[PDB]
């Protein structure tokens, strides 16, 4: 699962902390 990396990744611009299961982004 490629999905940390490319969230963290069209969230470039934004804020966005992935750990595991959890999915942080404020954008």
């Amino acid at each position: 699962n490629d999905k940390c990396k490319e969230l963290k990744k069209r969230y470039a611009g934004c804020e966005v902390r992935c750990d595991x299961p959890r999915y942080e982004v404020h954008c």
